[PDB]
């Protein structure tokens, strides 16, 4: 790989610089290089990995949605193949990034993660990137099943090993509920998961750390925001 | 080039789609392909070209400024070569984009542009991209002279052939005044140019078209904003 000649510590340092400069493609490349050094990632390093790729795919998803919207309208004046072609171009790029992330998770990170915090983190990521693949799929069924199984394994571990207000547990439940509502045609499951997650976190807030209070209350607010939209 | 197999009209269509999707790197590549078909660009097509590359280089400049700021602080604890290396990486990418734009202007567009509107537009772009090169240069003098000479030729034509409220004339004067203030160590020239430009546009506003009123009043407001900051 192009990062093979750079020190692991230098890759981490440059990932943090790329984050400050909002250079997320660079940031992802540095963190991919770090993962490929073969050592486990720390808590801080996992966050760098997830933020980098979340921002890269987030821009691709937003662009794909704009183009798909134009395409669907155009099939409601004929203007030729260009809209479809360019949507397909963005879609292929998006799929390539998802495949890259899923490859890192499957080749390096999930196998070696034993602590609940790392294992749930990586399984959530796996569910997230299969979900992004599902959004553009038309073996959609197989991709949806892959996302569900990854989220479900993460859920089983998080409920057994983490308190209800743990930010990773909360963010996993948020995204799994969105999967149910938006992807899997299961709005009732989505609502039930979001409500039980929120309610159980409320009663646990008297154990929540000052250092994670900001993250967890934010995610709790996103759960409430979705419940208000869905009900 | 990679766009050589695509119809000119398809490249223009996809540039407009890329703009709607905020995919400016794609947008620039499509417009570069269009320019390389060898035909002159229309007014609308020139705007697509300039917006695409302005957004690409704008993100590079913002990232370069963040990294340079970190670098300059670090030379006020030693942390090794990484900040300099990554700043150099972004800088080289930025210079490559500027060189690409300047190459398109010099190989295709400036020679064939005879109408005042196209010729002033392209000469302004030439000044702009030399200015972006000057911001990171440490043959800085030669680059600064190249920007000044391009802006000056554009200024001479615009005052001879365009009314004072023409948006291209106004935007050229805005950017040349910023060049004087920020690049060329000539704040008094910057202030004088901005003030005479603003004053002469005010007295011409009774000829300004309804269709260009929005563009010109916007640029006039930017001139006033700079005058307020500078005085
Ligand atoms: C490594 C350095 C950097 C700067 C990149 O870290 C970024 C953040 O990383 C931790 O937050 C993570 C985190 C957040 C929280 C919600 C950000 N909170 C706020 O906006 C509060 C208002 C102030 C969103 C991210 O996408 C990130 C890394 C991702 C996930 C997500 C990861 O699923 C695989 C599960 C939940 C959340 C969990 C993992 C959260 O714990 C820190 O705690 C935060 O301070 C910090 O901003
Ligand atoms: C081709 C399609 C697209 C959508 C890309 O066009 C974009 C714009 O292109 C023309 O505006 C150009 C223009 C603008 C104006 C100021 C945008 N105005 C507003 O925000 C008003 C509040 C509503 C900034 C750009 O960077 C662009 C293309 C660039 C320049 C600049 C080019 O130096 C080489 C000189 C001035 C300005 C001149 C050239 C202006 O005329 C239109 O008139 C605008 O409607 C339109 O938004
Ligand atoms: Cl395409
Ligand atoms: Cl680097
Ligand atoms: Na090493
Ligand atoms: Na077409
Ligand atoms: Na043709
Ligand atoms: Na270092």
């Amino acid at each position: 790989g192009a990062m093979g000649s750079m020190e692991r510590a230098s890759l981490i340092q440059k990932a943090k610089l790329a984050e400050q400069a909002e250079r997320y493609e660079d940031m992802a490349a540095f963190m991919k290089g770090a993962v490929e050094k073969g050592e486990e990632l720390s808590c801080e390093e996992r966050n760098l990995l997830s933020v980098a790729y979340k921002n890269v795919v987030g821009g691709q998803r937003a662009a794909w949605r704009v183009l798909s919207s134009i395409e669907q309208k155009s099939n409601e004046e004929e203007k030729g193949p260009e809209v479809r072609e360019y949507r397909e171009k963005v879609e292929t790029e998006l799929q390539g990034v998802c495949d890259t992330v899923l490859g890192l998770l499957d080749s390096h990170l999930i196998k070696e993660a034993g602590d609940a915090e790392s294992r749930v983190f990586y399984l959530k990521m796996k569910g997230d990137y299969y979900r992004y693949l599902a959004e553009v799929a038309t073996d959609k069924k197989r991709i949806i099943d892959s996302a569900r199984s990854a989220y479900q394994e993460a859920m089983d571990i998080s409920k057994k090993e983490m308190p209800p207000t743990n930010p990773i547990r909360l963010g996993l439940a948020l995204n799994f509920s969105v999967f149910h509502y938006e992807i899997a045609n299961s709005p009732e499951e989505a609502i039930s998961l979001a409500k039980t997650t929120f309610d159980e976190a409320m009663a646990d807030l008297h154990t929540l750390s000052e250092d994670s209070y900001k993250d967890s209350t934010l995610i709790m607010q996103l759960l409430r925001d979705n419940l208000t939209l869905w009900t």
